[PDB]
């Protein structure tokens, strides 16, 4: 049977498998190349970790790969159980918490290559992970929208690396139990956005909806909406940033100030910014915790040793 | 961190999560007791391995016990993401392939104590292994009932374990790609039985669909809806010992004759029937393979460490 080494681990509760060896060897110099490679020569790999029986829709998969910056800690290539991602906030958190499991790196800063670019992430000493997320910005704020069986509700409209309606009084109960109502509500939402002709700069789709509340052990709760149909376990990292861009412009949240973001499983994000003129620069430190070392065994007598 | 060694196999393609070490240790004398020490002392220990992150809702688990039947050997205490189980086919196919995988039986005959009884699997020289299924039989043939949007169709109800309504002619593509309209087919089915009074022997609620079309590769190939509007990824083993008692009642197979039933994903099992009385003596013969030896990590700091 073939043997693929990989750690499982969550971050804030949203999955990552990192694929530390047994995959195939990428001969490509940019890891763009890398993933062509793995999409074009080698995709039963992805499909053997992320189709059932071993996977399914939540989680990202996420190959560890040899550095290709002069300045890099490792490559990374992420993908799920449809195709091959760009980035992903959540998986670099945990890739860079896993490898500080396996003692191949230490505390401090580790730039990753990816196939769309580098990403700069923070090692604290107590396993704490910062990174830094892309310059963030409110568009609008306090827009009206109309959502069926609702009425009015206002949001604001900002970009965090995705374009988010961000609301904080919608009458919804944001807890865990209440989750299949929160995604009913937020999907009515996001086509109400859409029917009513509201969308981020230069017509760009609003795809993610967060919605807010008090929370008795941080700074607010959300509950964020994603393609799909999907919700985050996590306060979500572009969101989390979004969400400080609103913050900032209203003058809630100083320069270097923390903000707590806890999530609709109560997990929590830390999250500060500092201005760079009309945008603001967010860091976003969370936490990734092991949930299994494992060796996934595919047996060449399986029909579905590689997927189903 | 704490340990838990799990192997993780599939069953035609129905997972199962077998925990080999690490769960408390249990002192009731009976497999009944142990379960209820289980559920009542250390239910943290199933939310791990079965609530996300490291599960989810199709996963069933395995707790592998010492045997207390003086001819077996082991007990077994099954369980999933809600709570426990009684007996388990899919997941008993999956333990046996699991231990010999680890060497710690060989071919031949294995009574397994379940909280609810002993069941008998037989694993063969080739790694195929066999299970006596509890008397089956046709209770009626060829009902009427009229599925809205569809029209009238007829099938038998038969028990094999479980009720069963089981459909030749439905019309519909038995195809994994098709499953959303075969699991609103089925749905709609099982709510229409229940409309119109068609019930198993004594009133009984049927609650499982099984559709069946021809195959290339097989003598049938179904679709098999369960409760919770759960589709089976195996040919079922309830589902094909029911089917057995069908082909037997109506003379298309013969005493001891095999049949080979494939399922929606395209795995397969043979079956085999003898007759004992009213009744008949089903024998499913499938396989397991292996898709993860793995050691789920539980890290005291995380507040999702047993699940969330």
């Amino acid at each position: 049977m073939k043997q693929i080494h990989v750690i499982d681990s969550h971050t804030g509760g949203e999955p990552t498998r990192l694929v530390m060896k047994g995959f195939p060897q990428l001969h490509g110099r940019s890891m763009a190349e890398q993933r062509d490679e793995l999409r074009e020569l080698h995709d039963r790999w992805r499909r053997a970790c992320l189709l059932e029986p071993r996977g399914n829709d939540v989680l990202v998969g996420a190959l560890y790969c040899p550095p290709v910056s002069a300045d890099a800690t490792c490559g990374v290539i992420f993908f799920n159980n449809a195709g091959y991602l760009n980035m992903c906030g959540h998986g670099t958190i945990g890739l860079v918490a896993s490898l500080q499991h396996l003692g191949l790196i230490a505390p401090g800063v580790h730039k990753i290559d990816t196939p769309v670019g580098q990403v700069s992430a923070t090692l604290h000493e107590d396993g704490a992970i910062t990174v830094a997320n892309v310059p963030s910005y409110r568009y609008r704020q306090h827009v009206a929208v109309n959502v069926p069986g609702h009425g009015v509700v206002h949001g604001d409209i900002a970009w965090g690396g995705n374009w988010f309606f961000l609301v904080a009084e919608h009458g919804q109960r944001i807890e865990l139990d209440n989750r299949e109502v929160l995604t009913e509500y937020t999907w009515a939402m996001l086509k109400a956005l859409e029917a009513q002709g509201i969308t981020g700069e230069n017509g760009a789709p609003i795809d993610h909806v967060e919605l807010f509340a008090d929370d008795p052990n941080a700074d607010s709760r959300n509950f964020v909406m994603c393609p799909g149909k999907a919700y985050d376990r996590s306060p979500c990292g572009t969101g989390t940033s979004a969400k400080l861009a609103c913050l900032a412009a209203d003058g809630t949240l100083a320069e270097g100030q923390t903000w707590v973001q806890a999530s609709i499983t109560g997990s929590q994000f830390h999250g500060r910014y500092e201005r760079d003129g009309e945008r603001i620069r967010p860091f976003i430190t969370g936490r990734a915790h092991m949930t299994a070392d494992s060796t996934l065994l595919i047996d060449e007598q399986d029909p579905f040793a590689w997927g189903i």
